[PDB]
C-alpha cells in the first residue's frame, strides 16, 4: 500500500536527512531503502533514525556502490515490494582545487560517481517505470550545475553534466507519466567543505604561487558565502517532499532563490563575458 | 616567429578542416601540430592538405589518444618550439540512443574522451601558459552543451560538462592573460550521423516498443534539422580563426544564431517546464 522510495548516498547530509524525514513521517506512507557506499558508515543513519523515532520497518539499509552496475543490480533485486515509486539519485563526490593540482584518478572518480553512477541508476530503474507508466525520479542538483565557479572546475563539470542528462531525459519521459526533477541546492550545512581539498603543502607543490594565492582568496570568500547562505538539510529535504507530492512536477526545484539573479545575468549574455567578469569581481 | 597551434582530433570534420585552413593560410603565420587518435586514419588529412596546397613544414601529424595522459605528455614533448600559443581541444565522441540501450562502456568512453580528455589536455598545457602569461585555448562546443535533446542524454551530459569546466576555468584565468573560448557549433556537415547509433535490431532488443518508436521519430526530425541547418566545416573553422584573432576573446562564440531563441526560452523559465514542453512539441 506504501510509496516505495530508494535513495542513494544516505550515510550523511541530504540523503541521510531525507531518508529519515520520509521514514519518520507522521503519516507512515513511505517505505524507505536507504543505500550507502559503505555499511561501516551507517551508524549516524541509525543515531538519527532513533532521534526522529522512525517506526520499525520504515527504514531498510542496503549497500550500493554506484560505480558498480552489479551492486546497482543487487540493490534492485533486494526491493521485495518489486517496484520503486520514487528513485532519489543523491550519491555524489566533491572535488576542489587548482585543476592542474587534481589527480587524474580523482577526476575520473568524480565523473564516474556523479554522472555515470546516475546513468547506471536510471538504466536499472527507468525501464520498469516506463512499463508501469508511473514513477518519480528526484536528482540532487547544485547551483554549481547552473554556473561555473573557480576551483570547482571538475565538480561543476559533473553537475552541469547532470543538467544535460536529466533535461534530455525529461523531453522524452513527458508522455510516459514518469516524472524527473532536479533539486537545485545552494550551499548546505553538512560536512563537505574541507574533506575534498588537499593539504596546503600538497597544493602548492602542484601549482604556481599566484594560483595558490587565488585559491586562498576563493576559500576565504567561499567561507563567507556559506556563513551567510548555507541552508540546513532539513530545509533541503522538504523541497524533495514538495517535488514528490506535486501532481505535475517541473524539471527543476530551487531550494533558494538567492542565486537566481546571478543565473539571469549568465543567461542573458550568452558570450559569457558578463558572467565571467561579475564572478571574477565577486570571488576576488 | 610563428604561432604554434596544437589541435586534437584531426582525422576528420572540424579538426581536419581547421588544421589545414591554418597550415595553408596565405600569410604562413601558423605552425600546426595536427593530432589524431590513430595514425592509420591520417590519409584524408594529407589528401586535403595537398588540395589546399599546404606548404612543406606547415603541418606536422602526431599520435595523441586523449584517454591516455602518457600519450598527452609524449605529444607535448614532441613540440620542438617548446611552447604552444594556441591549444585547440576538439577530439570528441558521439553517442545516440535510448539511455537503457547504451552500453556502460560506451557511456564511460564518451565521458572519458569528451570531458576527462579535455581536462588532461588542460592539465598538461595550461601550466606553461600561466607562467608565460600568454596563450589561447579553443574548445569545440555544441548547442547540445546548452540545451538537452532526447536520445542524446550522454552526449549532452558530456557537452554540458565542458561548459561547466571551461566557465569555471575562465573565471580564474581572466587576470593571467590566458584566454579560453568555447566555439558553440550547431549541426555541421561531416560524417557523425549514423556511425554512433546501433542497428535497429540491437536497439529494439534493448528498449520498449514505444521508446523505439519515439527514437525513429526523433531521427526523422533530426534529419530534417540537419537538412535545413547544417553548416560546413569551412564556415565552422573560420569562427575558430575569429576567436584566435580577437584581442579580447569572449568565453563563447556561436557558429550560428539559429538556436539562440530556443536558448532564451530555456534561460527565462528556470523551472525547465517551457523548454521541455517546447522541445517535446518540436521533436515529436
Ligand atoms: N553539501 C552541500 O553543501 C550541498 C550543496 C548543494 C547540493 N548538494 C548535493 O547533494 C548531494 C549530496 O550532498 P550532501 O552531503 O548534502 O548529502 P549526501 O546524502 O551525503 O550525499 C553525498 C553522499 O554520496 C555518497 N557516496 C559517495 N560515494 C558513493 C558511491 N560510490 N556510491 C554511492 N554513494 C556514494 C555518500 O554516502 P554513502 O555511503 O551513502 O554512499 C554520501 O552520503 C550531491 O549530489 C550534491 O550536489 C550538497
Ligand atoms: N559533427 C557535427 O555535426 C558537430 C556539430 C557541432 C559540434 N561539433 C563538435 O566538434 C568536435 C568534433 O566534431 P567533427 O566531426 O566536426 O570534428 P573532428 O575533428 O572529427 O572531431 C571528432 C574527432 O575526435 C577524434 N577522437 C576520437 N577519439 C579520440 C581520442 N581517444 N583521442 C583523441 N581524439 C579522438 C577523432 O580523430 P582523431 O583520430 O584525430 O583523434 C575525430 O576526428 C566535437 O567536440 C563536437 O562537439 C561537431
Ligand atoms: C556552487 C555552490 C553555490 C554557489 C556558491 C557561491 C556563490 C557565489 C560566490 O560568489 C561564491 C560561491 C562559492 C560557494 C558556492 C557553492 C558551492 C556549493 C557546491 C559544493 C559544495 C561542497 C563541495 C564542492 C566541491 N567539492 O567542489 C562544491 C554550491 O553548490
Ligand atoms: C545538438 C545539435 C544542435 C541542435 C539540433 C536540434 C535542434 C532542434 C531540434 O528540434 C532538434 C535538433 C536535433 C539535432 C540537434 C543537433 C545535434 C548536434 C550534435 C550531435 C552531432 C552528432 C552526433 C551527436 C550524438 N552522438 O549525440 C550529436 C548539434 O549539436
Amino acid at each position: 500500500a506504501r510509496t516505495v522510495v530508494l535513495i542513494t548516498g544516505c550515510s550523511s547530509g541530504i540523503g541521510l536527512h531525507l531518508a529519515v524525514r520520509l521514514a519518520s513521517d507522521p503519516s507512515q506512507s513511505f517505505k524507505v531503502y536507504a543505500t550507502l557506499r559503505d555499511l561501516k558508515t551507517q551508524g549516524r543513519l541509525w543515531e538519527a533514525a532513533r532521534a526522529l523515532a522512525c517506526p520499525p520497518g520504515s527504514l531498510e539499509t542496503l549497500q550500493l556502490d554506484v560505480r558498480d552496475s552489479k551492486s546497482v543490480a543487487a540493490a534492485r533485486e533486494r526491493v521485495t515490494e518489486g517496484r520503486v515509486d520514487v528513485l532519489v539519485c543523491n550519491a555524489g563526490l566533491g572535488l576542489l582545487g587548482p585543476l592542474e593540482a587534481l589527480g587524474e584518478d580523482a577526476v575520473a572518480s568524480v565523473l564516474d560517481v556523479n554522472v555515470v553512477g546516475t546513468v547506471r541508476m536510471l538504466q536499472a530503474f527507468l525501464p520498469d517505470m516506463k512499463r508501469r507508466g508511473s514513477g518519480r525520479v528526484l536528482v540532487t542538483g547544485s547551483v554549481g550545475g547552473l554556473m561555473g565557479l573557480p576551483f570547482n572546475d571538475v565538480y561543476c563539470a559533473s553537475k552541469f553534466a547532470l543538467e544535460g542528462l536529466c533535461e534530455s531525459l525529461a523531453v522524452l519521459l513527458l508522455p510516459f507519466g514518469v516524472h524527473l526533477s532536479l533539486i537545485e541546492c545552494g550551499p548546505v550545512h553538512t560536512a563537505f567543505m574541507e574533506k575534498v581539498l588537499g593539504s596546503p603543502e600538497e597544493v602548492l607543490d602542484r601549482t604556481d604561487i599566484h594560483t595558490f594565492h587565488r585559491f586562498y582568496q576563493y576559500l576565504a570568500h567561499s567561507k563567507q558565502v556559506f556563513r551567510e547562505a548555507a541552508q540546513n538539510p532539513e530545509e533541503v529535504a522538504e523541497v524533495f517532499l514538495t517535488a514528490l507530492r506535486a501532481p505535475k512536477p517541473t524539471l527543476r526545484y530551487f531550494t533558494t532563490e538567492r542565486f537566481l539573479p546571478l543565473l539571469r545575468m549568465r543567461l542573458d549574455d550568452p558570450s559569457g563575458s558578463n558572467y565571467v567578469t561579475a564572478m571574477h569581481r565577486e570571488v576576488f
